[PDB]
């Protein structure tokens, strides 16, 4: 059991980006920009910076060339700088370890903390960022299958109840969950910003990353990025969906870069900021709860998921 | 090999309505009246007649109760009285059994020919039918799912391109086909009224109904009755889909009726109006000519099929 | 100058109903449940009660019947029940008549604080309510033009600069605004829940409420309300729209109800919860501000409504 | 009154083109291919030859640059080869000035046929034209506001009933029109391919053009071309829409281009095929005739058109 810091949790506010390592810089750029359509903020050699339509942060998405494809943080976005200053003393607090850089970790960014988190997990916490060009009204360059907000992360991890009681002591609160008969929870979802959640555990051998998920405006978009994906000749990119989920109630696909990094593109959320609004739990039996459309769902999805990285750039033992 | 008469070929308009046998008029109503939105021409204790959205004839499809579910005729609509004396003609010269009644069949249509066509399949041609209220307007009824144009047929045959022969000489034209290296007809799609097709010929065993198809407006359409099935608790009445077709280029959908008739929604076509529209030839082996997205092939979906009937109301025997 | 209270303002969420007298309560529920499906929580010959189709609470918009079409409360819920009383102590501190009611002023609210605040309006605060069912996924009850959540609500007051400062202290975040060459501000649109806004102040005479709006899912949603209004021949209830707003890049729709409240219907919103949320501050003189398409903007909209009440229940006096 | 022929009318199939004069080749090139995303077939330094999305012959639109900006030509593809000379023969029996060219009056289009037809327009019948690659499928291409069929032209012409005969007697079939009380017809919308209209007639100084329209797949696509000409900041180009029309039960949208030229984008017709489809007679004083939603019909929409030529490439006079 993760015990409660006595150190006052840092107040998040949503999840703002996620940094993968990827093996050819350009391979991943035709996926992400040609392909995808995000909008590069900044680029070199190593590292392609990426953003969706309307964030005004400097990116969604860090892209960093890396011998072995991985995470290599998530970040989320605290309110304000000294939130930072209590991530870490919060995290010391539970025996992590944490490098802070006044300057960042990447581009775009300012004062960060990254800690290895009980779980596993490289998470950020940072405040600081440079602001760019809200792209929103740009309907010049709007795409039939648009990317407009980075929505949640979702990670596996073998303890989900474990995890849970941990995340919920951070601050974030449980949307939806599924349990079995004898209570027990099965994955949860949860959430600062007030949709369905900013990121979810899944039980399954971890730490290890789901996927990262970005959202449209309407449900035509992501059929879209399907239709594009068949033209393109790369369907066999297309691991599940579209489809509608029971869990959050999203209309949502699932597609995988060139590097198995798998990407979810989800629409159609519910608000869910008033502090007691309703946790919904499905029964781990009931076949509605993934796919509304009782669609099966694919056994790499419940399999394949990224590898994450410590701080020293080496991968995560998998329990 | 079936020979071209030498009498002329009716003009044949478009397919313009199903008879379908029920076992159970009420659950067959609760499916295509309470679920899918179709609206009531005509109904007593025995059949229920039924149009869509914008359809201005009596009916698209007419539910006769009976013994054994299945299709009791496939009727089209030619473009003049005398046209009704041309099928006639012709499917005498083929040596076909032929029916004929001044006062229609069915409620709603005129003097009509049904006939136990060459592949087994029960056809109706006819003019006459009663004009209705077209409803294109009703924005007060318009649904979040409405079916608004029944838009073709597809059966089941041993021999395909014996089959498409005979469609051809009828009048039909293909539009799209699937073809191996050999040059040979796995099947063929084939219109009268401008779109993809009229009917389809799909190999198998026959003389048996795919499927009868009605189109939507646009692409959430079919997604909202999906949705609206899985809230209904009855999911795994949807097939096949939703999806995007290869051949056809439409977006699908493939769910079963109450007496596991096969329905297809679908929408957004192309124009095939002109003589010489391109034949867009397929790979038996282009994983990509059904579904578009490469979503594997539900296997029901190749053995499963509805039986049909011969005029005096037998199951025709499946070859 | 409205003075900044000692007191610590309460903590609120959003905006959650408005209370609005109607002359005619069958012609209302006409309009609210048949035209544009609300869902009825509750009602009785004097009141109904109704909510949208994503939420849980209560209700989101109450119609009671009265000798005057006018605004009784807009509503905003807090976070805690203790929001409530730092509510009364702080517009106490202000010098404004409060009014509170430990079991509520309409059925379905606890513990609430109604005042007439500095610029003549009726705010209510509630923490308290009585929890529904969420109709999220009832797709068997969602129809073409559902509205699935309240978004705002627009105030019109004389002194618009005078109204923002106080709703500032108050807590609100202002995300866009016009102003004039020498930066004085003549409309404002402010949040507390992360959308655009909760409310926002038009200069005009006042106090007046100019609308109350919902938002659908996609915009095909807003054009079926169209097409529905021409279909029930009451096109002439359509005031202005469908368009894209400059400000809020929302797209629209505004219609009258019976008593000539008006009515928006909005989606697309962006996300504005981070603290340090970018303004954006649009010239008097932008022709696309107002509607983004350069559509004339309709006369009414500037000059027509509705009238406020006092806490007697008597229209409050126009300045 | 004009006289029926007794020549044999020619066999058309649907409107296929317009050869537009542009003042300025560049501008226009931006117009149509970057703002409006339509696909270049060929072009040089004196002409532009552009098609829509699932269009298969050579091109939709061939863009024409002229000293003086006038529609050169509305060109109808006929069903064979010898529909042209019927063609020939009917227009020289009423006494029409024609002209013939074995090898096409532009690239892409083989013998055709020109004339100045009885109402002072230039029309042109062609079977024989260059296929070039259906993009039907090109979803890598496919824009958010993608055109994908030419629908129809709309003329202007001061005795509408004198016209509306000629076309008829051409075996054009009348779908909808406007009368008033004594039967006097206003306008006619009138088809050969099966949708509302190929052509329309609408009362006024002529012989003019009033626009050409292309259709969209979907609604939101009619929205994107509007949004996307706020953000060019030429939303002064958008003269009246987006709406719903009465008479056709379209959703549309009507643009200038930069020449004047009004373009409409539109979408969502019905099947008119039926030898019997019934007509829709609207009443003159109906306000939903023309926007079902009530909307105010811009002024300049019935004062200005496009001039025409005449086979010498001067303007017509205008009636
Ligand atoms: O479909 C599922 O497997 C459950 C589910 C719901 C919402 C999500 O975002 C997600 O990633 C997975
Ligand atoms: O997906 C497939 O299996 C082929 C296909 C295309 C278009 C149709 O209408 C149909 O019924 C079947
Ligand atoms: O179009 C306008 O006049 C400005 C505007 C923007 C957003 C809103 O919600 C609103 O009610 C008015
Ligand atoms: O809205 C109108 O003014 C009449 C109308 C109907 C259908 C059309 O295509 C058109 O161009 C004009
Ligand atoms: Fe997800
Ligand atoms: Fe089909
Ligand atoms: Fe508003
Ligand atoms: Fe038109």
């Amino acid at each position: 059991e993760i015990p409660k810091p006595v150190a006052p949790a840092p107040d998040i506010l949503r999840c703002a980006y996620a940094e993968l390592v990827v093996t050819d810089l350009a391979k991943s750029r035709n996926f992400y920009v040609d392909v995808l359509g995000l909008h590069v903020s900044y680029e070199d050699e190593n590292q392609i910076y990426l953003r969706s339509f309307e964030e005004f942060i400097h990116h969604n998405l860090v892209l960093t060339k890396g011998p072995v494809a991985a995470l290599k943080a998530m970040a989320f976005r605290v309110r304000t700088p000294e939130d930072v200053d209590k991530a870490e003393a919060y995290y010391q607090e539970l025996g992590c370890r944490t490098e802070r850089r006044k300057d960042g970790f990447v581009k775009g960014i300012g004062d960060a903390l990254r800690v290895e988190d009980p779980l596993g997990f490289p998470y950020e916490f940072f405040f600081e960022t440079t602001h760019v060009e809200r792209l929103h009204m740009r309907y010049d360059l709007y795409s039939a299958g648009e990317l407009v907000r980075l929505d949640h992360f979702n990670q596996v991890t073998p303890d989900v109840p474990r995890g849970r009681k941990y995340l919920e002591d951070l601050g974030f609160r449980v949307t939806e969950d599924i349990q079995d008969d004898e209570g027990t929870t099965y994955a949860a979802w949860m959430h600062r910003k007030g949709t369905v959640h900013d990121t979810a555990l899944t039980g399954g051998n971890g730490p290890r990353l789901h996927h990262v998920a970005f959202s449209t405006h309407e449900k035509h978009n992501i059929i879209q990025i399907c239709d594009k994906m068949g033209a393109l000749r790369i369907s066999d990119r297309i691991e599940r969906g579209p489809g509608r989920h029971g869990v959050s109630n999203a209309f949502y696909l699932y597609i995988l870069d060139p590097d198995n990094h798998r990407i979810e593109i989800y629409t159609q959320d519910y608000y869910t900021g008033d502090p007691d609004n309703p946790t919904i739990t499905w029964n781990v039996h009931d076949n509605q709860r993934r796919d509304w459309w009782g669609n099966p769902v694919v056994p790499s999805w419940y399999t394949e998921a990224s590898k994450v990285l410590d701080l020293d750039g080496n991968v995560q033992e998998i329990i």
